[PDB]
């Protein structure tokens, strides 16, 4: 009402449920808005984001919306901390989810899943959105078990210089293409090397991609042009899709829209 922008949530509105996490951006809760409505409700640390270029940004963010994209419903921007209000996902974290080998997944499920996010993204590529960090952590489950892309464009936004650029230590080198670490070129297919290492996590039950290295002889392997290799869940066709987003020329990688295309083949074959 009175007061609030189309962006703009009346905390009001809010009845806080349940805590879900804490860490260096926030906490994050589980709630109602209007005592019926399922949210997600993110706390944003003082200092730890551009605030207001992120508001303007969330008004961008208001218009996507796609099945496998996590729904950004507002922003309460009156006070401090300001609150970011986003559709709940019950099942958490997809990294999380992965990890919990109680699922036994079948491959079927985890190729689903990396459908999911490919859907997601070709939305994304459509709207010509960079994510500028997609990785397993970023993704979340819903109840049915369904994948959403989340936290799209979000990394814009941070403060801390340790996540900012290649030489931080929170920087997501590992899902990294040589041209953005060796000098700063994101683009579109940035996002794809990215989802590429996204489905190697998946296939991988949550693994950290280059286990065995740290972030800087990481960086060396693949600006010597090698790569991860294939889970042992992954198909000689999955893994040709997910390899296939690492060419060391980025014009030769796929499109979001093919890649959906592959996995959709793959889905009919296997
Ligand atoms: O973490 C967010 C969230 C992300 C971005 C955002 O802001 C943006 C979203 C999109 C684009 C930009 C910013 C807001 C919110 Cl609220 C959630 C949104 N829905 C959720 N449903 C369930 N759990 C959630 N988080 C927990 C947190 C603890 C974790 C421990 O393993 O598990 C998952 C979330």
């Amino acid at each position: 009402g009175l007061g609030y922008g189309s962006w703009e949530i009346d905390p009001k509105d809010l009845t806080f449920l349940k805590e879900l996490g804490t860490g260096q951006f926030g906490v994050v809760k589980y709630g109602k808005w209007r005592g019926q409505y399922d949210v997600a409700i993110k706390m944003i640390k003082e200092g730890s984001m551009s605030e207001d270029e992120f508001i303007e940004e969330a008004k961008v963010m208001m218009n996507l919306s796609h099945e496998k994209l996590v729904q950004l419903y507002g922003v309460c921007t009156k006070q401090r901390p300001i609150f970011i209000i986003t559709e709940y996902m019950a099942n958490g974290c997809l990294l999380n989810y992965l990890r919990e080998m109680r699922h036994r997944f079948q491959t079927q499920q985890l190729l689903e899943m990396c459908k999911d996010v490919c859907e997601a993204m070709e939305y994304l590529e459509s709207k010509q959105f960079l994510h500028r960090d997609l990785a397993a952590r970023n993704c979340l489950v819903n109840d049915q078990g369904v994948v959403k892309v989340s936290d799209f464009g979000l990394s814009r936004y941070v403060l801390d210089d340790e996540y900012t650029s290649s030489v931080g230590s929170k920087f997501p080198v590992r899902w990294s293409p040589p041209e953005v670490l060796m000098y700063s070129k994101f683009s579109s297919k940035s996002d794809i090397w990215a989802f590429g290492v996204l489905m190697w996590e998946i296939y991988s039950l949550g693994k950290m991609p280059y286990e065995r290295f740290t972030n800087s002889e990481t960086a060396e392997h693949i600006a010597q042009g090698l790569r991860l290799y294939r889970p042992h869940l992954a198909s000689e066709k999955v893994y040709t899709i997910m390899y296939s987003c690492w060419h060391e020329k980025a014009d030769e990688r796929p499109t979001f829209k093919i890649l959906l295309s592959n996995i959709l083949d793959v889905m009919d074959e296997e």
